[PDB]
């Protein structure tokens, strides 16, 4: 009997595991929210229709800080349970975030009964769940409003309910409030009803069946601007009312694309509405409620006077992101958050497909090789996961949404979408979604669906999805196919004790695919070993085209050494730069050595390519001067600028010219005096100082104002005055680039005096904090003080965010991922340890320590070559 | 005119006038002034017509103007054809020095002819809380309003709206405002009507004003809420403040009800608006401004709660409350001919207090309390950097120094003393008929005595009249006239001669010899700067006095340098100045100082409550005055030990109090140990009756905070304990459980002394929604020991974000006062002179006391030489203040008492604790 948890009213809890009981079901929710924004808390009201259908004496459902005051089961059929129905027992169990409903007869299958609620809390100061969000007015008035952000575990801070995303229910939404502000939420308003005090109550009509994590309820101060999608879709874009002129972006974009999907998918947006609005105090990039998404200021307002062509590339970026949620994870969802890659693996690829076919101006295509590298670093250590895989816990849960979900997922996808071709690929995520409309789907029902466009496809996706890391490729005497895969790792090499792991279970089924001539020949690599003929012998052979499979080609013999080093155009841009990222992961993996690390093209065209591996060398500098050691690192400086002088000094200081023109330009000159390259370095301070000396007259041209900013920092007269002007500013981008701007100071103290003001959150607000640190620990001189500061003020940092937080993770691998010394490996196994003395686990503990590791063993034995390039 | 070197205006262009004072060729008659401000752009835009009536012809019309742009300016008149519709455009020359404008008349203008002069003009909204200026404040949910705001006195109407910025120009002001949906609109007069306009903004007209002098035009755009209610004569009178705090503004509306209805019926004048509006602006630097029909307080000065306002708080709203109503009458109704008169406002104002209040609120007894609003001035009065009531005034901060001590306080002194020689009913029909004389016009120093003096008492007004329509020539008519004639030339002089006059009166049998000369302290009678500054002072002074044999008061006139009064049977004692009526010291020469100390020794209770605290500032001053030695006044005090009268009690209490501090400051821990000793237990028998809850009268309610803040100054360990628990239970209950408000500010100290507690209380500060319980948490953060707590307090108010720069000085005030904190603010304001200055004028109340309020309290010879040193620095860039003067003035003398005094005190008191 009484092998079950205490309650806090010391009885015995009736159920006792983190998943709820499959006995109830909910159908419908009715919920009244009466919130009030100068108190600061709100009264809300509850009925769930839900259909029992195995005897149970007892209701079990999700519910966190709100306080239960009555709580009353009806039933239309089984009137036992008839108006007025009973009274309920409700115990509470918080270590589960559960609430146990005792009902004092016994429940009898296959009838309705009506579970109703009375509950209150005060509004959220975490930024989660019903809580308070403050923004400024170009007067310098400060207003509130009252926002919801529920995924994935947070709906239940709210109204007591089943929160988990297979519970779909219907929910009919009603909100009282005062006469200066508005109530959006999923649905489209019907109707307003005036009251005895002069309070209004907004009715809104019933959802579509949908997740809990998806219910949303505004309260503000807002106007917006409206438009019409060729559909029948209202979409409007709300924002502060002193903001509305940054909205003109977003609506057309978003005009477009939601037409894009609704005949990409061949499903119509099934709502009247869609409202799009800029919360300021947020703390996800955005969120895709159905009906109500909200972002970030900086992820959907843009001023032309103040953003980049980068920040014009953000904003629709994740404006196709969020759309694209609306049919992966509203209309369908994963059964339960193993299977969270199918929300946003495939939000992220959708994203790819839709600005590249709505914006072909802001080349997407390019940049999107990107995304698989940045998962590539994680996905090659042995501390990565499954991009499914079990999960129970919320901080747990809170660890899925991660690059391996996202970019992974997209990236794997995006094979796929090469092998069985964009035809029978977009047939089949139509089938996919329209078979699972308004339900939920395992990881094996995409496959299974997308397969029947081949069951063969099934259990080759099985290697990719079920199986942690990346596959590498071992090619081996003229038509020498002779095949062989590996589990490509990093900091591991074939001579040490630590490789056996290389071998487990490690058989990915790669779908490889090459040309060596222009066609591409596929065939799949189902086997440790298998192999090929050679139809001729040629000057080169690459198989990797365009790098859109999932694995690093390795050639063992004789291939790599002819890269064509004076015609670059025989090989496609793409296939450049997969070839110039492939081989440095190569070089720290332990096959190649760095003596050819650096072969690679003053006359490459193809931004992509020159960018990707210049960039390469920006981390080779860094690395080198945040240890202090000039020896290395003056070598590279004046290197890159004597060598890329041509290109450097060919740009003009203005925002003209396409987008990956714009964009290369502030990418080029960033370098350009973030190396004290008097021509630019010079050139920013008599602009800087001309704009500083015209008090905001005179305008500053777009892909510069990051680098004049930054370099004006210096001067304690202008860093004063970049703080100052910042709470000036209406644009959350231009002020977003004054807190760069500020992090790039030495001053220690200055440094830390705008980490005080993130702490307390009213300058500088928190949703920036850890991005603040994150800037300082970057540079050499704060990289030690952030560490410092971390430590000192941990549990403190916890009271703010929830530790499986993004915030967070990013605060702790943005001090400590960075590191490359013994020293600091040892420093960070402790504090790593000394946290675990609380119950905080979390897997980017192993990511950063295994990254350090990695980080000594790349200097370990790869250093000493890389002084051997000292020119004159 | 002739000679081209003139002023050079703005543009190149010699400007056609230099005086600072205005011409009186052109008369303002009636201001149409248009206002359309805008609360999220900060600025504002502006229209006027001022209907003028020319005198003299001239070429040139002369206004004044700062900080505002005009746009164009044209000139109309439809009783001179030349200027007919729609008139001819003015050329506008600009001195910003003077603060004038000028506008150039095409063709010289006409004698007794009417014109319409008409400007545009744009600025933007204030930042220095004075003309037209941006204020904003906090709701309980957190958010931040806008509003906007006038203060005009004394010279800031210029920084609003061209105009005629001098008191005797009175006009009749129509103003029209126009504003969004969420704003109201108040200004003087009620609105008459609302249009809307394309667009949905609203436009606001109000009822012309009757005629008024420019410094008390107002108007505001807000979104205050109010509670309203009529007055017997039926105003409408309303308390407005921000939303969340509708709840504080009962306690005003209930007083200002019964204050308008004593003031009608006392001045038998009526008020003549048709409403009344007291409101609470919460970003406000002087704490309360009259103008008509729209009155501006600090919440502080209007605003009560009884969870966190204290007793002593609600004495405050009332006596404020009372203040500014009275200015409705003394100020509005009748204004100074010029600022040198002010306290014709001023004095009479403040002196007001004292009737209203005692009049509708007798639970106050603020009757008891008046006598200290002669003593604070006495302070000054005694010292040669005072200066006459009535003295001449220029320049804008020349202007704003004549609000004072001796405008407001001394002016109420005399206006008492004179009261009681003449009679309440006599001194309130003098009152009635020079309002009535001089209603909606301005009056000067002249004009009020000889209307006071020619006052009739109702039977003048009888069958065989005295006054009027046909009297009779009778004996007492010859000695009304003569009479009335000896009240104005005795006035004259008391405010013409600076100073306070000393009667020493020797008792020789039963004759008394009188002498009068100028009080002074510092400077002994045997000094040799003594008999310079005795030069011509001579006072009438109305003398009163009663003996040990009789209590019969008695009344003689003294004119004379010296003069003797015989008694009728030599009694063992007399007592001038009864009740302390008189402005001025009474020293007994001889035995008259024992005989009267033995008889407060025995049976102290013949001598007349307020006879005791008169006697008790009497003899402390004559040591100041070289006089009496400290050994009798400090004698004076055991007979604290039976005094049942708190006002005697807390007088004698608080000199004690003051050596103390004295003592602390220069670190001569043996007196100021001995002192703390003596005090606690000498006064042990009645510190431990104190209850620690508000439960009695107001004065046993201020009497229970005063001693228990004493004993918890003295670290007297049960009385602190005490305070550390209520602190603690308030602390450990999420700042929700309740502290008696008498004894909040104790506690709030007891707290402030842990890390945990300072840093508790200020967060709070921050979270209050009671502007009092805010004064009182940052009083207590003010005593923290650390300085690193105390740097950041000035800093915070320095930056004006969490701690309003409203309360700045105050801060430094009383951050100075303390031990611990006398050095770091010096060093600061030194070392942030001209940072200071850019927030506050020089001539500004908030400058005034940030002064004193640091140097004021020095007593050593090294740290005058630093004062003189530091304020000869600030003359030398141009900045005069009478404040250096007085404040130097007030250290040597301070110097002085120490040498003179100090040896005795530390005598006496180890000769106590022999005996005791
Ligand atoms: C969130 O919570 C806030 C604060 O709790 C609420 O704001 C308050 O709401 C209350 C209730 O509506 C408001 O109080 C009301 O004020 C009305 C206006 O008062 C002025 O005008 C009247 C008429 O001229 C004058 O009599 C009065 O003195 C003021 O000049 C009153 O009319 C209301 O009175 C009604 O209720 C009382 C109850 O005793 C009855 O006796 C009356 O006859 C009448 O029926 C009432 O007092 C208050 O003003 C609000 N505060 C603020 C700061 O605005 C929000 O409503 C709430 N929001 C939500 C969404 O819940
Ligand atoms: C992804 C995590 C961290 C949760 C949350 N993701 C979002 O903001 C995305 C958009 C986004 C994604 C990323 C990103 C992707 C992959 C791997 C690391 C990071 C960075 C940013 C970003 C960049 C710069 C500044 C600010 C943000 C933005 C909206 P989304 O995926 O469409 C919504 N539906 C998911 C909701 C959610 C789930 C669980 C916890 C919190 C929120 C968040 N904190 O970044
Ligand atoms: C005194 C000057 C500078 C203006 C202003 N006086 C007022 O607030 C009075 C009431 C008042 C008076 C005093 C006071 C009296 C005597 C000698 C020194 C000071 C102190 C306070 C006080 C108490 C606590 C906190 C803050 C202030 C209040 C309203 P009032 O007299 O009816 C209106 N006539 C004055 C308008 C004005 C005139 C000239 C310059 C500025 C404003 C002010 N700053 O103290
Ligand atoms: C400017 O303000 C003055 C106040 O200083 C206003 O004076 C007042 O004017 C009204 C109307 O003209 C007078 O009321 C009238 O009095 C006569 C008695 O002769 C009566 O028969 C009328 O029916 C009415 O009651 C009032 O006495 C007068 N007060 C004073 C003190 O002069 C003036 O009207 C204002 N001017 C403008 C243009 O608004
Ligand atoms: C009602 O609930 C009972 C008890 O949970 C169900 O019986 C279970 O059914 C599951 C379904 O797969 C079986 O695996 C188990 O053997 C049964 N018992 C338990 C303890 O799980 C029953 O099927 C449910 N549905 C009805 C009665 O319609
Ligand atoms: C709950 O949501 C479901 C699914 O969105 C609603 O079902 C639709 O109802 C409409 C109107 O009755 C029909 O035209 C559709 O055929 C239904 N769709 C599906 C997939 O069944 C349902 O009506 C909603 N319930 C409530 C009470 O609003
Ligand atoms: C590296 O050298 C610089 C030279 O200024 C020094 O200031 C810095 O502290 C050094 N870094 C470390 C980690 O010692």
């Amino acid at each position: 009997p009484g092998a079950f948890p205490v309650a806090t009213n010391g009885e015995r809890f009736p159920w006792q595991e983190l998943r709820l009981p499959s006995v109830v079901i909910p159908l419908h929710y009715d919920l009244f929210v009466h919130p009030n924004l100068t108190s600061l808390d709100f009264v809300a009201s509850e009925k769930i229709e839900v259909l029992v259908s195995n005897a149970t004496q007892f209701i079990i459902l999700h519910s966190k800080d709100l306080e239960i005051t009555n709580a009353t089961l009806q039933s239309e059929e089984d009137s036992r349970y008839m108006k007025p129905g009973k009274e309920l027992k409700v115990l509470s169990y918080p270590a589960h975030e559960q609430i146990a409903l005792l009902v004092p007869e016994k429940l009898t299958p296959h009838l309705k009964y009506y579970v109703a609620m009375d509950f209150q809390a005060k509004l959220g100061d975490g930024f989660e769940g019903f809580y308070k969000s403050t923004y400024r007015t170009l007067g310098g008035e400060t207003r509130i409003l009252a926002v919801t952000d529920f995924e994935p575990t947070q709906a239940r801070m709210a109204f007591p309910c089943f929160d988990e995303p297979l519970f779909k229910a219907n929910f009919s939404i009603k909100i009282r409030r005062e006469s200066r502000h508005i109530a959006l939420s999923n649905m489209p308003k019907v109707k307003t009803i005036e009251l005895e005090g002069g309070l209004l109550e907004d009715h809104f009509e019933t959802t579509v069946k949908m997740s809990t994590y998806l219910v949303a309820y505004i309260v503000c101060d807002f106007h917006s601007l409206s438009g019409f999608t060729s559909s029948g879709v209202k979409v409007s874009i709300y924002a502060s009312p002193d903001k509305r002129n940054q909205t003109h972006y977003a609506l057309q974009a978003s005009l477009k694309l939601l037409d894009f999907y609704e005949k990409y998918f061949d499903i119509y947006y099934p709502l009247s509405k869609l409202d799009l609005i800029a919360i300021p105090d947020f703390a996800p990039g955005a969120m895709e409620n159905w009906g109500l998404i909200t972002y970030r200021e900086t992820s959907l307002l843009f001023d032309p006077k103040t953003s980049s062509a980068s920040d014009k590339l953000w904003v629709t970026r994740v404006i196709a992101h969020e759309l694209a949620h609306q049919w992966f994870g509203n209309l369908v969802t994963m059964e339960w958050w193993n299977d969270i890659w199918l929300n946003e693996g495939f939000a992220k690829y959708m994203e790819l497909i839709a600005v590249n076919a709505t914006y072909p101006e802001l080349q997407f295509d390019d940049y999107f090789l990107n995304v698989c590298f940045e998962v590539i670093t994680k996905d090659s250590l042995n501390s990565s996961r499954p991009i499914s895989k079990p999960a129970e816990t919320p901080t747990q849960i809170q660890e899925m949404f991660d690059e391996v979900s996202y970019n992974k997922g997209a990236c794997i996808l995006n094979m796929l979408k090469d092998f069985l071709g964009e035809e029978k690929f977009q047939k089949g995520i139509i089938q996919y979604l329209k078979k699972f409309s308004y339900r939920n789907a395992k990881n094996d029902d995409l496959w299974s669906s997308l397969s029947n466009s081949n069951a063969e496809v099934k259990e080759m996706m099985t290697t990719w999805t079920l199986q942690k890391g990346i596959p590498l490729l071992v090619v081996k005497d003229g038509c020498s196919l002779r095949l062989q895969q590996e589990r490509f790792l990093q900091g591991v090499f074939q001579e040490d004790p630590e490789w056996r792991a290389l071998q487990e279970r490690y058989l990915w089924h790669i779908p490889l695919t090459y040309s060596s001539s222009n066609v591409i020949h596929r065939h799949i690599l189902k086997s440790k070993t298998d192999t090929l003929d050679l139809p001729e012998k040629t000057s080169w052979v690459k198989f990797n085209v365009d790098s859109n499979g999932y694995y690093i080609v390795h050639y063992e013999g004789h291939g790599w050494d002819q890269l064509l080093n004076q015609n670059h155009t025989l090989l496609r841009p793409k296939d450049r730069v997969g070839l110039i990222h492939d081989v440095f992961q190569l070089v720290g993996a332990g096959r190649l050595t760095l003596d050819k690390a650096l072969d690679m093209l003053q006359h490459e065209t193809s931004s992509p390519a020159l960018l990707e591996g210049l960039s390469y060398l920006e981390s080779f500098y860094h690395m080198m001067d945040r240890r202090n050691i000039s020896d290395i690192s003056e070598n590279l400086k004046r290197y890159l600028l004597q060598y890329f002088k041509p290109v450097i000094d060919r740009q003009s200081w203005s925002d003209k010219g396409s987008v990956w023109d714009r964009m290369l330009r502030s990418a080029l000159l960033k370098l350009a005096c973030d190396l004290n390259h008097a021509p630019c370095i010079q050139k920013a301070a008599e602009l800087f100082s001309q704009w500083m000396e015209s008090s905001g007259k005179l305008n500053i041209p777009t892909d510069v104002l990051k680098i004049v900013y930054s370099v004006g920092a210096q001067t304690t007269a202008g860093w004063n005055y970049l703080l100052e002007q910042y709470e000036l500013s209406m644009s959350s981008a231009e002020q977003n680039k004054i807190l760069y701007a500020l992090s790039t100071s030495k001053h220690q103290e200055k440094l830390l005096k705008l980490i005080e003001l993130g702490m307390e959150g009213k300058v500088i607000k928190t949703q920036n904090l850890a991005a603040l640190l994150h800037a300082i620990a970057r540079r050499p001189k704060g990289q030690q003080l952030a560490w410092d500061f971390v430590r000192e003020n941990w549990t403190h940092l916890l009271k703010k965010f929830d530790l499986g937080s993004y915030d967070i993770r990013m605060i702790i691998s943005g001090t400590t991922a960075h590191f490359s010394s013994k020293d600091k490996l040892q420093e960070v196994k402790l504090f790593f340890e000394s946290l675990e003395a609380q119950g905080s686990h979390l897997d980017i503990f192993q990511t950063v320590l295994e990254t350090i590791t990695k980080n000594i063993k790349w200097l370990e034995k790869n250093l000493p070559t890389l002084r051997t390039w000292l020119m004159v």
